């Protein structure tokens, strides 16, 4: 019975706020309507294949990657309530003109889980919200800050029903779209992640290229050494999907570094930080294996960074691993 | 720029049939687009939850498996075109009234994908279609055909989009719902399935329990003999999900035996078959390791079976591996 | 419970057709599921205003009419059950490819109330549908037929709510159009109107104009001899809707001839035979004031007439009007 | 590209407001979503038909009336921006629990067009909106302020597509629903009512009782003196549909007194005055005839009046008849 368009506003009335930030978190509901929308038509709307263009970190451009992109840009832009955004399809940072200058700095993935797109598994968009830091003009450097100074984050998953997730300093909420009202509904409040989980994700196919420390963890959840049942395992190849099951059914999601990716393979900025955050603020753990990924200051919007996050049971388990590893 | 609707009806004008099987098809796309309606916003309707039962196989009913099974069972008695039913969710079959009665007999599984309900992750509705073949009172014997003889077979995919994928004798089709007009639209003709992929499916946390055939592969996945890149992996936990990614993106899906599942865990009615069907028809495998799936004479209407299907080079590697440790 | 897909088939099947009428019947329905999805949002798609085209009637054409005609058409000539159509928005008549000819002949107004457009109110589909009566090739003078020829006549009313109403030898039924699933519902069975209403509709603006019946009539309506309470004046301008009305709540319709419309302003082919067929199904009535609208032979497809529709004993009592005055 | 949710929060940070007026704004904008829902659907659910029971004014009560009443006072009591509430569903006032109080007043009319609902013709919600000028408890007495004191009045059309017209100081804005997003997007801009129209409206099954201006007048729009065209009739019978077509097409709409309804039968607090202060925002006049609707100061939440609207120059040509009549 609580939409998010009250629940936004109510909390925004409650932090005495000018009101940018309230039209900050409106705009991106509006963006996440608009793409869920063209989401569960996209083959219908021939949104399906590439775009003819590969971004920075050398991923192959969809349609549907452009279609967000723009759709969150353009949002962001008339809310007048941002300066610099960082967009995965972007090179560069972008700056909005004075005009339409606000003080809040965006970092966002318009869609992710490309390669599950075509085969309709589920995709989402994240993002990540920092206050403007410096006095200067706003530029790319007022994104490189790191994860612990966001002042919002989350996601819109588009699976078998769309869900926006929001974390702030207050804790992190689920809204779910009803679609016939176009009404985002809060359907779990102040999300906590069990302490312990029973299902590890990740890509096993990068197996001859892990580091000894996830190598011995993934054998410690098929033969358990105290005989318990092994962990399930599930890997839907999309962050944000992985990511959501991991924060209400508990367990660990792990992306680490390997050959083809030596820092790993989700960028900081608008993948690891976001999720870092709400995955803290539910009470749970995100490690690089070495760091919190919160704690990272980031040199290049586009730089990436190993990422281990759930359950802090689960994580703090594969962490002693890495400790115990790199005092051998 | 054709809809489904179109499509099943100028296949039975050219078919000539009396009406029922079109009726049937039919009524199952009403059935669909309603449990999508439902399913994009279950957790507004409190549709998340147990029931408070367990069916034969074991699995612990929840909210939106009744509600999807309540609705193809009451679409199809009134599609005057049944008049045996086998569901997942009712431990015998059902029967339709002789008032009511068609001569087709339909075995579905009303919500595949239970465990990946409340984490919002794809799930669907799987079916299979056979004629009546005795002449005696319709009894749940008439659903103890082998696959073989479907006469149609399909899955309706509630993931980022909806799909209703439908395979007869002519080939497979993919169409896409529209939710705006309530028309599922042709976006795939004639579907065939890659001769190669590169990705596994497959639940990993078993490993302590798979046989040598399936421990062979997955190493030879992970460490490819040819030193060419491993394959990717992907397992959503929706067998729907999964099916469909292997067959629009081709490479391999197994659900083997294991401890608890002597007998793999998928049942052969309405998950295994209908698969088995809608992959053979578009050129790719499907088999237990030993047998080929359409060809099993079931004896249970919810007896389990393994199941491995896919790129028929994939699924040939693994059946050449089980055939190299039998003549072991 | 019943869909009007399921409606359409069981009606298909029990009359042993072929089935290009289903087929036919199927595809207005998704012609006009498309149309009202359209109608829901016209303004933000910009399809408010002229489309700078006249048609053979006078009438100054507009956007939604050239997407709605647009729509009707391609959806007809693709049901391969239509072999020549007579629209509203087009000059002369459209003849089918031979390869995609069907024995049905259409007549149809593919957006009625234009006037009506741009202010929201309620707008409409009209359409009748006519067996080929000749041998030889099709033409225009296939869609020359009376009324009373007719095999199924109707409309799509772009209301509150979007309603389909059919009818047919056997009777009027009421379809309403769920929006979240794009199934139209069963709503109202063997519609009869009521005997005699309370309700007189008409454009009095033209009051100068009118021959002595019609102003004797509405005379009565407001000062009643018997001294009973005047009937209620309702005209919403949109003769789909006008009509709805009198069928459901009973009363008079008309739209007799005046000095710019000598003849009448509505065309007797897609306006006033479909609405005379539903009107006389029902148990209602359709005169021109002289003649029974459904006995009129045509000699142009876009040619017109004066109508007075409704309860029996209202456009009875207007009829007496004009025989006591023809015998003056 | 501009929607409501923006434009208001645009609106208000602009106004340097607290946030309870755009909160106010917000939660009708869900209502007027909610009820638009139902009742493209409203028959299927059920929702036609009488509740029971008869308001003060002396209406029948229907199930629709009482959905969208509960509606909006369920929204308008957490927006905690309300203290008083007049329904015309409601005897008395609704007076807010202190916890949920805010400063604004709303007199709402929940859905205007009753005997229109079971026809499925235009149907609306109208609402007018007053700060709280006494400094003791809230009371029904708070409702009781003549319309020129409203700070925001307006109306949600459900007709062909639906409209939310919002008017405040700065002017009148339309915004149309998107049914695909949720979104109202803004599709015409400070609304200007043009100087004379050509369309009159009125309910004419009451002429025996009408007053000898209203008589006069009629007489001059069918047989106009300067031998001009006459001007057409409209009369949808909702007075929101009448009143829309009115702001958007210009010319004239009348309610005025009769035998049963001595005081006009339309209610001053939530169905005069909100379309009155519409009216001239957009430079139209409302009159009784013989005063300013919105100078009117009510003595009565359910108090009736007469009332004539629309372009200037047709007013005012009425009330030229009025005063020449009075001078006699
Ligand atoms: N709607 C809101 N929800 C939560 N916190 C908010 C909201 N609006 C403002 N705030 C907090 O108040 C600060 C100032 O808001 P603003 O003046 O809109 O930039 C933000 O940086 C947040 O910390
Ligand atoms: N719509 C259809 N699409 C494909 N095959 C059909 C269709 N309708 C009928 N058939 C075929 O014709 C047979 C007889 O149809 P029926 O008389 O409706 O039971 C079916 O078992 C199918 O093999
Ligand atoms: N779905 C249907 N509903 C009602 N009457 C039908 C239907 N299908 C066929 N008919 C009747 O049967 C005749 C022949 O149908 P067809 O062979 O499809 O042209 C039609 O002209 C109708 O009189
Ligand atoms: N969203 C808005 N749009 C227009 N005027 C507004 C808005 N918010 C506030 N105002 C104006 O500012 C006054 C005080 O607003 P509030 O503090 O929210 O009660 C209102 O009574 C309006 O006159
Ligand atoms: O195929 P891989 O290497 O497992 O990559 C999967 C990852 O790729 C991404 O799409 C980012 O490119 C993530 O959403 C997902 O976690
Ligand atoms: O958790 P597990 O053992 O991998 O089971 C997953 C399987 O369970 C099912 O939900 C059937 O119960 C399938 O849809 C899916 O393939
Ligand atoms: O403005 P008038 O003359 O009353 O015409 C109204 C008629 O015009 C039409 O739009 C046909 O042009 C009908 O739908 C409606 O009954
Ligand atoms: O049937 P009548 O007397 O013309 O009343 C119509 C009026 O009734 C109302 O429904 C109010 O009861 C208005 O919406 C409309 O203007
Ligand atoms: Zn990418
Ligand atoms: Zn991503
Ligand atoms: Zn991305
Ligand atoms: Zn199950
Ligand atoms: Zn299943
Ligand atoms: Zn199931
Ligand atoms: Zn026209
Ligand atoms: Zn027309
Ligand atoms: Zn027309
Ligand atoms: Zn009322
Ligand atoms: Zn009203
Ligand atoms: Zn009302």
């Amino acid at each position: 019975d609580v939409t998010l368009t009250r629940f936004v506003m109510e909390e925004g009335r409650k932090a005495r706020g000018t009101g940018e930030m309230t039209q900050l978190l409106n705009s991106l509901c509006t963006a996440v309507k608009a793409i869920s929308t063209a989401v569960r038509k996209a083959g219908i709307a021939h949104l399906y294949g590439i775009a003819g263009s590969t971004n920075v970190t050398g991923d192959q451009v969809k349609k549907l990657d452009v279609l967000s992109n723009d759709l969150v840009i353009n949002v962001l832009k008339s809310s007048f309530a941002t300066c610099v955004l960082v967009s995965e399809e972007d090179k560069n940072a972008i700056i909005v003109e004075p005009e339409k200058r606000g003080k809040y700095v965006v970092c966002f993935d318009p869609l992710d889980g490309s390669s599950n797109i075509d085969c309709l598994v589920s995709i989402g968009t994240i993002f990540g919200i920092y206050r403007k830091n410096s006095t200067d003009e706003p530029s790319e450097k007022d994104a490189l800050q790191p994860g612990r100074n966001l002042v919002a984050a989350g996601y819109a998953l588009y699976g078998s029903a769309t869900m926006l997730v929001l974390a702030m300093v207050n804790g992190v909420n689920c809204f779910m779209l009803d679609p016939a009202i176009g009404e985002f509904i809060l359907v779990d409040r102040d999300v906590k992640i069990k302490k312990k989980g029973s299902i590890y994700s990740i890509n096993e196919g990068y197996a001859k290229e892990f580091d000894p420390a996830i190598t011995e963890y993934i054998q410690r959840k098929k033969f358990p050494p105290d005989n318990s049942a092994p962990y399930g395992a599930r890997y839907v190849g999309s962050m944000v999907a992985d990511v959501h099951r991991t924060l209400v059914y508990g367990g660990i999601f792990m992306y680490p570094a390997n050959k083809k990716s030596p820092k790993g393979k989700l960028r900081l900025l608008y993948e690891c930080n976001p999720m870092a955050y709400v995955m803290e603020k539910a009470g749970g753990l995100a490690t690089t294996g070495k760091e919190a990924v919160l704690d990272i200051v980031p040199t290049d919007i586009h730089q990436r960074a190993p990422i281990i996050l759930g359950s802090p049971e689960d994580v703090t388990e594969l962490l002693e691993i890495y400790q115990k590893h790199a005092a051998k």
